[PDB]
């Protein structure tokens, strides 16, 4: 499950936030309380809607999602009481990006948050290498070909040292072997996500805070998302066309929480690629560079082991030719194998055996 964690201190906002993407899924076609799902939305999925709409009567449109999760609701919820600490960070270790909500407007500091999660999560990765290196420290000198990532650690360790973020260490075939062996949670992305009165909306422009933000965001290599969580509780219930009034009332094209949930997207560096016929047409999300038949994984495993091949085809292409068939008379419509890397609106047709 690649998901965002979605933390925050008190009286942020947190719990509106969190609050509506439940309220919306609530409102929607077991109350896990603190695991939500924003639906994203995908043009293309209506494109290919009508390409397939045989009359007028047209076929369903499944999109894809992005899994948020609430790490302290979970956190409460099982029973301890003792290293609340460390149960957090035991979920906050289980999720792709964190997304830290930072309230940006008085109500009845922001960047100080960001300080004290940041930290925490610092002090943790030190541990986590301080006791690595012991190990990897000593394994490198009885066999050479540790030694890459000896350097690696020990680069990554004296950044932490200096309060900077493994996220923001440079790249290396060297360090990113090292991160998948020992996972540091400074590694994982961040979405700081700023919290304003709806009269600032869409980002708050001219408002310091805000604008603190975006500024730390830039330092610690975060991306930074605004929302109201209140405004973002309001659409929780407006209808589409309603909501869609309202958003054009403060003139934002995309909810609050969509915002949020392709800063996730981003983040989780995923991609999409839909099957699509008359039947139905579907969203299904892969993290870039998976091959075409881990892709079929997703719709069905018989899939990916009885996998001979895939017919692919950009959901564009298709659109414009008006269905499978022309698309194949076009001769657009590529035979791909074992080993073809699934790309962004890529739309496939799975010949596997049983």
């Amino acid at each position: 499950m690649l998901a965002v964690g979605i933390v925050g201190l008190p009286n942020v906002g947190k719990s509106t936030l969190f609050n509506a993407l439940t309220r919306a899924n609530a409102l929607a076609a077991t109350i896990d309380k603190n695991v939500g799902v924003v639906p994203l939305e995908d043009e293309r999925l209506y494109a290919l809607q009508r390409t397939f709409a045989k009359g007028e009567r047209v076929p369903p449109v499944v999109p894809t999602h992005v899994e948020f999760v609430d790490i302290a609701g979970l956190v409460k919820g099982a029973h301890k009481g003792e290293g609340l600490g460390n149960q957090f960070l035991a979920h906050i270790r289980e999720v792709a990006a964190i997304a830290h909500v930072l309230r940006c407007f008085p109500d009845p500091d922001p960047l100080e948050d960001a300080e004290v999660v940041e930290t925490e999560l610092l002090l943790a990765d030190l541990a986590t290498l301080e006791r690595r290196l012991e190990r990897l420290r000593k394994e490198a000198r009885a066999d050479r070909e540790r030694l890459p990532l000896l350097e690696a650690a020990e680069g990554l360790y004296v950044h932490l040292q200096e309060g900077k973020p493994a996220r923001t260490f440079p790249p290396s075939e060297a360090v990113a072997r090292f991160l998948k062996e020992t996972p540091l949670l400074t590694a994982k992305p961040v979405i700081y996500v700023a919290n304003v009165a709806e009269e600032d909306l869409p980002d708050g422009r001219g408002n310091p805070q805000v604008e603190a933000v975006r500024r730390k965001a830039l330092e610690e290599g975060a991306e930074v998302v605004v929302v109201s969580a209140r405004l973002e509780a309001e659409l929780a219930e407006l209808s589409g066309e309603e909501a869609r009034e309202l958003l054009a009332a403060y003139g934002l094209q995309e909810s609050g929480l969509q915002r949020l949930a392709r800063a996730g997207y981003r983040a989780l560096d995923l991609l999409t690629f839909f099957t699509a016929g008359e039947k139905e047409v579907r969203a299904w999300t892969v993290r870039r560079g998976t091959k075409a038949p881990r892709a079929a994984g997703e719709i069905h495993s018989d899939m990916e082991r009885g996998f001979i091949r895939a017919e692919v085809i950009p959901w564009d292409k298709l659109v414009e030719a008006g269905g499978w068939a022309r698309a194949k008379e076009r001769g657009w419509v590529r035979l791909e194998g074992k080993d073809y890397e699934v790309q962004d609106g890529d739309v496939i047709y799975v010949l596997f055996n049983a």
